[PDB]
DNA sequence: GTCAGCGCATGG
DNA sequence: CCATGGCTGAC
């Protein structure tokens, strides 16, 4: 993460839906603001979020009492996408797991805080020929908010890893907020091979498999882009091999392959996957962030979080908007 | 609960 | 043509 001189949120306060790790609260904090709730019901998000924070999230969102929760000025929230990624089955608002949404709106009728600030998948602004996004379109507008949506590439802002994010902010209809933006771009100037740990701790990670075909040669010079150098099997995902001179390809959950959930790099003349470490870091998580003793559970947590650096970045220009009050 | 081989939509 | 991004069955 990158490190804010200017606290643009001080006194403001915020709730974190489906916390996970707690992406979004480490962004907001850094800013300032304060979190006076919180909502994730996986067992083991619950372990690694107190052991870091404190507290313990509330269970299922779904049998919460909308009246319960605290008063507000941010809802922040990154519900769930496995019925909207370009890798799964596509079934939208007919999944049980594509519904969550709603619950979302039911919660700003009743609270109508200030700000509403939720994340998702490139693919959610092109599902089911482009209604899905309408229909989060139109119910905002219904409940007096205005809607503001863009697609931004986490390589265009100091982070060496190729994932491509909606991200929607809206305002309360009376605030009358006409001068919001999205962060200007900028250079990469550190890449994949500025990120790992010695080889000395990396060591059991390193796989040896001889159905292994090299189709390009080592580059020799940076390049923000995915340079695929050999395959393994059928090469689907999981089997590709990517350089430590390029950028990262997307983490992901469920994924599935010899080298599951990062991918395949060569390093010093061998093969291997990336640690759970290498992992927050290409998330942008700072090195005092105590990640889960089961590995295989810390892998699908990264593989389900959110950059903190663009979190950032947008969080700055939301407090700068809502500070421009002149007579 | 963990592992690994898949199979196809979407965007050039 | 060419490259990228979860599901399902096995123990
Ligand atoms: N019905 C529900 N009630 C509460 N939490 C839920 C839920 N359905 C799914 N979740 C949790 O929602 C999360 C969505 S992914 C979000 C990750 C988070 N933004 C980050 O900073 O790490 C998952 O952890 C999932 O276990």
């Amino acid at each position: 993460m990158i490190e804010i001189k200017d606290k643009q949120l001080t006194g403001l306060r915020f709730i974190d839906l489906f916390a996970g790790l707690g992406g979004f609260r480490l962004a907001l904090e850094s800013c300032g603001a304060e979190c006076v709730y919180s909502n994730e019901w996986d067992k083991y998000a619950q372990e690694v979020y107190e052991m870091n924070f404190g507290e313990k999230p509330e269970g299922d969102i779904t049998q919460v009492n909308e009246k319960t929760i605290p008063d507000h000025d941010i809802l922040c929230a990154g519900f769930p996408c496995q019925a909207f990624s370009i890798s799964g089955k596509q079934k939208g608002f007919e999944d049980s797991r594509g519904t969550l949404f709603f619950d979302i709106a039911r919660i700003v009728r009743e609270k109508k805080p200030k700000v509403v600030f939720m994340e998702n998948v490139k693919n959610f602004a092109s599902h089911d020929n482009g209604n899905t996004l309408e229909v989060v379109k139109n119910t905002m507008n219904e409940l007096d908010y205005s809607f503001h949506a863009k697609v931004l590439n986490a390589l265009d802002y100091g982070i060496p890893q190729k994932r491509e994010r909606i991200y929607m902010i809206c305002f309360r209809n009376d605030l009358n907020i006409q001068n919001f933006q999205f962060p200007k771009p900028f250079e990469l100037n550190t890449f994949v091979k500025d990120l790992l740990l010695p080889d000395s701790e990396v060591e059991h990670l390193v796989i040896d498999r001889k159905d292994l075909v090299m189709t390009n040669q080592e580059i020799e010079q940076t390049t923000p882009k995915t340079v695929r150098l050999g395959i393994v099997g059928k090469g689907g995902q999981g089997e590709r091999i990517y350089s430590t001179r390029g950028i990262a390809i997307t983490l992901s959950a469920y994924g599935g392959g010899i080298f599951a959930k990062t991918g395949g790099y060569l390093v010093n003349g061998k093969t291997r996957k990336l640690h759970p470490r290498e992992c927050a870091r290409v998330m942008g998580y700072p090195d005092s962030y105590k990640v889960h003793p089961s590995t295989s559970q810390a892998y699908k947590q990264f593989g389900n979080s959110v950059v903190i650096n663009v979190l950032q970045y947008i969080a700055y220009n939301i407090g700068s908007s809502l500070n421009f009050k002149p007579y």
